[PDB]
C-alpha cells in the first residue's frame, strides 16, 4: 500500500488520501484548466483506485486513478506528474504499480484514453491501441 | 426509473436488478462466452448504472451499464439487446436513455469502446472516435 521508490524519498500509495487544493495545483503546474473542487473530490472518493506520488524531504507530486465494475473492467483517468519530477521514471513506475494493482484485484481488461502526444508512452507499458480495430469513442466531446 | 417504451410491452428500468442466470442467458444468444457468475454479479453491484429492458406479455431482453467516477467520466459496457428482437430500434432507445440518466447526473465525459462493426451505430446517438486523435487503448488484449 505504501512503498519507497527512490532516495528527499519518493513514496507510492494507494491510499487515496488526497487534499484536493494539492490536486489543483499539481494539476496547474502541468497546465490544466480549473475544476469545481467538489467535483475533484467526489470523483476522489468515487474511484477505485487513487495512486499518488509524494516528495518527502510532503508534496504531492504525482497520481493516476481509475474507474472499474470491480470484475472485468478498469480505465485509468488523470494521471499527471509534477513537470519539475519529469523524466526521473517516476510517471513510468506510477503506471506500473497501478497497473500492477489493477491486475492484483482480478480485473480482465485495463483500458484507458490516451492523447496522441502520450501514445508511444503507454505503447512502452504495454497498452495496445484500437486493438482489432476497436474504436474509443466520447459523446459530443469539446476537445 | 422505470417507464414503458412500447406497446407486450418493453419497459426500460435503471433499477440494476439483473438475476446473472438471465444475463448468462441473454450473453448466450448474442453468442458471448461465458463468464463467471459471481464475477457478473460483482459487476453489476459495483456499475455506477445498470439499465435493462424487459418484455412482459417479465423476460430480460436488454442491457447496459456503466462505470463511472460520479463527476467527469462514465463509460459504457456491455450493451446487448435479445437477437430476436433487434431491429425495433430498441437498443437505439436503450441507449438514448443510458446517455440521458448520465447527463442528468452531471458526468462531463461518456466514453465506450466499441466493435468495429458496430462505430456506425454510437456515431448515430452522437459519438465520435479518436476525438482529436485520442486513442483507446488496452492492456496486452486478446481479442
Amino acid at each position: 500500500e505504501e512503498l519507497v521508490l527512490l532516495e528527499e524519498q519518493i513514496i507510492f500509495s494507494s491510499a487515496g488520501d488526497v487534499n484536493v487544493y494539492d490536486l489543483q495545483a499539481l494539476c496547474d503546474k502541468v497546465g490544466w484548466p480549473r475544476r469545481p473542487l467538489t467535483k475533484i473530490a467526489a470523483s476522489l472518493r468515487n474511484s477505485y483506485l487513487v495512486a499518488t506520488l509524494h516528495s518527502v524531504t510532503k508534496q504531492l507530486i504525482g497520481m493516476a486513478r481509475a474507474t472499474s465494475d470491480h470484475a472485468f473492467n478498469a480505465t485509468i483517468w488523470d494521471v499527471l506528474v509534477d513537470p519539475s519530477y519529469q523524466g526521473q521514471g517516476l510517471g513510468k513506475a506510477l503506471m506500473e504499480k497501478v497497473i500492477r494493482t489493477l491486475l492484483q484485484r482480478d480485473i480482465s481488461n485495463i483500458t484507458l484514453f490516451a492523447d496522441n502526444k502520450v501514445v508511444d508512452f503507454y505503447k512502452n507499458l504495454g497498452f495496445e491501441a484500437d486493438p482489432q480495430g476497436i474504436k474509443g469513442m466520447f459523446w459530443y466531446p469539446r476537445f
